[PDB]
């Protein structure tokens, strides 16, 4: 009654900002349903991009202390944490500025509100204020939206664990990103990649740590190899990493939070923290719109399934992003948007989940796609593998990563390249490589024959596949 | 009558041991002739890995001075010049080491010697010792090996200039490489990658830059705005930037080396350097090796042409690498050596030269490979491009290189992508994914459905493919 629009996009994160940009291209009418006044979700104010600006800066000190054994010598850096977190912050405020600009260039409109169904054609917004991300309230004025069509993209929340009470010593990864101190003894609660990088950066910046993870390592779903490496060379920063370890109390005190753990070789008298972190996952919020109003179906873990064209149940509602399912990741997000939205313009369009890569931005980088050792192992299927020792590459020999690797997983019927795994700088930039052979179906002989220049890291990619051949001669004989 | 092999391969470098390391593991008997005690030639020894970690190292010296304006404060280096050399001559000694070890361990007879050709089935080999690359001299002693198969391999020289004199101040890339000190004035004759990558080294060290060239720009090959947007970051380090300018005269004297230059926008008054670069391209050695007493046709020029199995006029002699044309750099080298080394064992095997990559290591990388927009224009070929700047990439604003781009060169009439290049770091472990993309033949829906993960540098590539499609949404609408 108030509005009326081809396509409403609910959120306005990768997912929903991508949606509504590309159905402005189509020329449909579009608007954005954001609470918080910036756009680009979780992935820009408080997620991705502020993360990996820590970590990249976090990294070159690392390597700064590597510097003086080849006759470069610096002191240790003076660190000023405000223009830290202000270098971080006016990243992002740079980011989200462009957004809106670009919004308005497409003529996009952006309703500053919390949206709920009204019914399967309209949406309730009570209309927020606050110009901070996370932090705006509702002023009390209600709009109701109609709409063709309707983008679900209202992402996910950090995962909460009851036992846990409220102290402003227990943080999660909007608490790290904001930087308030560097705590003298950190733990992290979960194995998960989130955590382990924010921890890396205090690391780097002063910090302990102590990691607990329930399961049976860190990083679930890496192949173990590629973890083992990492934990290796980041062994020296954690004075405890506990796995098959239960968190059984939290008890925050005068001096620090003390924390319990029960595990085989966990220790057994509660641990003193300065800070606690929880990193033990995210959860979707399908159940926080008011869907079933719209018709639209909802798990009881909150997730909105649909089908490859992103279709809800219900026929002109879609859905994308964190709240569909996992991976929980950010270019997932962005190109299920474009599905949707060419859906909404009438183009019949199908997202293919099955070449979805994943990367932990910690040092060294791990990046892999496809089929895992593990998922191999778990589905029954035959697979042959070929690694490429980073011991052998005069790049990484002259840049001082020689412990990575570089690992292809084929079929072992058919021979296409169905997976990969990289650890050791730049594997988020090089990955995309694999990921696109096995949308080709590339086999070994194609990537092998395919010419990559030297020194490089990414050489590595072309003579991994050469080692599945048989015909590495940068390696002892095959 | 000394020896009797099934392939003897004439010159260790990167062509030479992996063609002897690959027939040897297709079980032939192989000897290498190399004039120096090491092997991996000019490339290990002289070439791209001592200049890709003096450059690696500079790098990071760049990027700490960039820290200071994000909280992260460090002084001036203090630079040891003999700790930094011995760090760059470690790192060789461990590879020429490895090389060793594996020739010993394939059971591939290593040869100190010149080889010269004495009839279409012998080598006359003048013994040589020394233990230093460069640095050897004849003992007198001869030795006759006698083969069924030949792969020559012996490489390239610095071009020389009739004009130039003799003085300690005047050197060539292993002069530089030497690192003896740091100039305060450093002159490079020659706008090509080689002496670029070398001023940056010495750049950072501390040494003022000029450079000069005959030919209109630096990087002859580059696409012009890749090297524009090189030479605008690289400004500073440079006092004159002279293209289109003759070198008249270098006189050496007591205080400097002078050197006059004849050009629209040189200065007319002799300019003073404490050293001065020769890097004005490199020589094949096809006239050195007495190659028509075994009946191989040589090139004025000094190449020696060869087919797609990389064979002589001669059948049963085959070369490879540099000897044969260009490009002259490693990664062809060895892919021809692998082609060579299987026709000697009776498998057809032809090598494709369509797409090799190039990169400068320089800061920013410059990596472009197939079809560019020089040589599209020279040739007539209609082509489409799409450009991605990393002004629009969230990881490069976070890191500091938002003036970087990848761009991509597709044939009008077919769709399918023919070449590409990118400006900014990491170019080179990224533009395999472009190789890949040619030799598959992919068009700009195949790269761009291709799901690359976020924030990278790396997604660029299949941004740039969203562009040729009209559908980037991080971009203003196409
Ligand atoms: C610390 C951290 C690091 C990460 N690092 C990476 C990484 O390196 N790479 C990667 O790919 N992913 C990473 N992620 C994950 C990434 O942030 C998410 O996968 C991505 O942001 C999800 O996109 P989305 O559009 O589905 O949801 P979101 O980004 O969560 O956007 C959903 C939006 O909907 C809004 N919203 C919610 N409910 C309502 C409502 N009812 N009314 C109105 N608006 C509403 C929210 O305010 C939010 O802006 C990281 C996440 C975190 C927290
Ligand atoms: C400063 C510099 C930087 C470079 N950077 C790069 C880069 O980053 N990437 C890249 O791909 N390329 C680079 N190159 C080029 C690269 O080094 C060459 O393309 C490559 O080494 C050629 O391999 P090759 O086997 O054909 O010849 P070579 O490496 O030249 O090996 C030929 C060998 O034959 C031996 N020989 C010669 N004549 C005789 C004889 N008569 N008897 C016995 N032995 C003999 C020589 O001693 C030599 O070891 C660089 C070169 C230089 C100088």
């Amino acid at each position: 009654a108030d509005a009326e629009y081809d396509v409403v996009v609910l959120g306005g994160g990768p997912g929903g900002y991508s949606a509504a940009f590309a159905a402005a291209d189509e020329g449909l009418k579009v608007a954005i349903v954001e609470r918080y006044k910036t756009l680009g979700g979780v992935c820009l104010n408080v997620g991705c991009i502020p993360s990996k600006a820590l970590l990249h800066n976090a990294a070159v000190i690392d390597e700064v202390r590597h510097l003086a054994a080849n006759g470069i010598k610096y002191p240790e850096p003076e660190l000023d944490i405000d223009m830290l977190r202000a270098y971080k912050d006016g990243v992002v405020s740079r980011l989200t500025g462009g957004l809106a600009g670009m919004a308005k260039s497409r003529k996009v409109d952006v309703i500053q509100g919390d949206g709920q169904f009204l019914d399967p054609h309209h949406l309730e917004v009570s209309l927020t204020a606050g110009d901070a991300y996370e932090q705006a309230a509702p002023t009390g004025e209600k709009k109701i939206v109609a709409f063709k069509n309707c983008i679900i993209a209202a992402g996910s929340r950090v995962t909460k664990l009851p036992f846990i009470p409220e102290d402003p010593r227990i943080i999660d990864s909007s608490g790290a990103l904001a930087l308030k101190e560097v705590p003298g003894k950190l733990l992290i609660i979960g194995g998960g990649i989130i955590g382990l990088e924010m921890g890396t950066v205090y690391s780097t910046l002063g910090s302990r740590l102590d990691v607990v993870e329930m399961m049976d390592g860190l990083m679930q779903g890496a192949d173990r190899d590629l973890v083992k490496v990492w934990q290796k060379q980041n062994e020296y920063r954690f004075d405890n990493i506990m796995v098959n370890t239960k968190t059984v109390a939290v008890e925050p005190k005068e001096d620090g939070v003390y924390v319990t753990f029960e595990g085989a070789n966990a220790p057994k008298e509660p641990q003193r923290y300065d800070a606690v972190l929880v990193a033990a996952g995210r959860a979707p919020n399908g159940k926080l719109i008011s869907a079933e109003k719209a018709g639209v179906a909802v798990t009881d873990r909150g997730f909105i399934e649909v089908d490859k064209q992103m279709r809800t149940n219900v026929p002109h509602i879609y859905a994308i992003g964190d709240i569909v399912g996992q991976p929980m990741l950010a270019h997932k997000a962005v190109h299920e948007g474009h599905v949707a939205a060419e859906n909404c313009a009438g183009h019949k369009a199908y997202f293919d989940a099955r070449v979805i890569p994943g990367v932990a931005y910690t040092s060294p980088e791990v990046a892999w796609v496809g089929e895992t050792e593990l998922s191999a192992k778990a589905s029954g299927r035959k697979i042959t593998k070929a690694n490429f020792p980073w011991a052998a590459s005069g790049r990484a020999i002259a840049n001082g990563c020689d412990n990575g690797f570089t690992k292809l997983i084929f079929d072992a019927e058919t021979g296409r390249i169905i997976g990969g795994g990289i650890v050791g700088p730049n594997g988020g930039d090089m990955i995309g490589e694999v990921c696109l052979a096995i949308e080709m179906g590339c086999d070994a002989a194609d990537i092998g024959k395919t010419i990559h220049p030297h020194p490089t890291l990414g050489e590595s990619i072309g003579m991994a596949a050469e080692v599945a051949l048989g015909v590495c001669t940068d390696l002892p004989p095959q």
